[PDB]
C-alpha cells in the first residue's frame, strides 16, 4: 500500500466527494441503500433518493451512486439488511458522512471539449 508522497501537480485527488448532511436526531438521511453481499452488487449503492430529503437537497447522493461507506463505516461485505440497518443507525445522529463517486446513468457524457484555457 501507500499514502501520498509529496506535493504533486494535482488538486482534485481522486473523484471522491464527501457529503456532510446536517439533519436532526432521527430526521432521516433522505435516501436508502441498495445492493448487498448476498446480492449481485457487492458494493452497496443508493437505492433511491426521496424527493423531500437532505440527500437530494445536496445532490451528491444520487440514485445509482456508489456507497463506499456511511458514517465512516466501510462495507466489508455487509448484506442488504446489515446495510439497511447500519444506514438506519447513521441517521440516528444529526450528521452523516457518505463517501460516493461521481457516476453516470447511461453512456457517460463528455464533460469537456476542445476549448480555451485559464490561469
Amino acid at each position: 500500500g501507500s499514502s501520498g508522497s509529496s506535493g504533486a501537480t494535482l488538486k482534485q485527488l481522486d473523484g471522491i466527494h464527501v457529503t456532510i448532511l446536517h439533519k436532526e436526531e432521527g430526521a432521516g438521511l433522505g435516501f436508502s441503500l441498495a445492493g448487498g453481499a448476498d446480492l449481485e452488487n457487492k458494493v452497496i449503492t443508493v437505492h433511491r433518493v426521496f424527493p423531500n430529503g437532505l440527500a437530494s437537497q445536496e445532490g451528491t447522493i444520487q440514485k445509482g451512486n456508489e456507497v463506499l461507506s456511511i458514517n465512516g463505516k466501510s462495507l466489508k461485505g455487509t448484506t442488504h439488511h446489515d446495510a439497511l440497518a447500519i444506514l438506519r443507525q447513521a441517521r440516528e445522529p444529526r450528521q452523516a458522512v457518505i463517501v460516493t463517486r461521481k457516476l453516470t446513468p447511461e453512456a457517460m457524457p463528455d464533460l469537456n471539449s476542445s476549448g480555451p484555457s485559464s490561469g
